[PDB]
């Protein structure tokens, strides 16, 4: 298909948000690459106003998942290479349990060869001394299931999948996420069946990187379907 195509290799990936969590106001720039072939991507962030106000882990999912690898006989089901090149935009609401929340609008398309995640980030509600805004949370990051369901009036897909991050005193914050994605383009997507994405994540540092950042290497396959 034209959009799958696009990925049978290694594809440069650019991320850049914009954020507001309680007034504080940041942004962030990431570079790396993805090989979907292999479920695979790398990416190095940068916060470029200083200080990230956030735990850098809170942020992960809100920093591309046509980089999954869907399994050739899930192929059908790939909604998120399907809307390539022109792209999709994604939406979610993350919900920090006893504590605020994200809001976040992204668009995922190309610029020439390059795949692009433009972010705008709204967070409110957020506790001045909670586990976020208090920086509480571990440098570390769980394997998680993102389970997709067709959003057909959208020409898209919706997903809801919980978010587990381990706090210092070993205890864990919940970041219950929504998601809705809409294609851009007017080129045929894919409406899938009901199925998920297998996440796993490491994230560390560049010892030579002075500036605030993180170092974000993921695997994610989609499962869930049998033929
Ligand atoms: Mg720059
Ligand atoms: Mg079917």
């Amino acid at each position: 298909s034209k959009g799958e195509e696009l990925f049978t290799g290694v594809v440069p990936i650019l991320v850049e948000l914009d954020g507001d969590v309680n007034g504080h106001k940041f942004s962030v720039s990431g570079e790396g690459e993805g090989d979907a072939t292999y479920g695979k991507l790398t990416l190095k962030f940068i916060c470029t106003t200083g200080k990230l106000p956030v735990p850098w882990p809170t942020l992960v999912t809100t920093f591309v998942q046509c980089f999954s690898r869907y399994p050739d006989h899930m192929k059908r089901h790939d909604f998120f290479k399907s809307a390539m090149p022109e792209g999709y935009v994604q939406e979610r609401t993350i919900s920090f349990k006893d504590d605020g929340n994200y809001k976040t609008r992204a668009e995922v398309k190309f610029e020439g060869d390059t795949l692009v995640n433009r972010i705008e980030l709204k967070g409110i509600d957020f506790k001045e001394d909670g586990n976020i805004l208090g920086h509480k949370l571990e440098y570390n990051y769980n394997s998680h299931n993102v389970y997709i369901t067709a959003d057909k009036q959208k020409n898209g897909i919706k997903a809801n999948f919980k978010i587990r991050h381990n706090i210092e005193d070993g205890s864990v914050q919940l970041a219950d996420h929504y998601q809705q994605n809409t294609p851009i383009g007017d080129g045929p997507v894919l409406l899938p069946d009901n199925h998920y994405l297998s996440t796993q994540s490491a994230l560390s540092k560049d010892p030579n990187e002075k500036r605030d950042h993180m170092v974000l290497l993921q695997f994610v396959t989609a499962a869930g379907i049998t033929h």
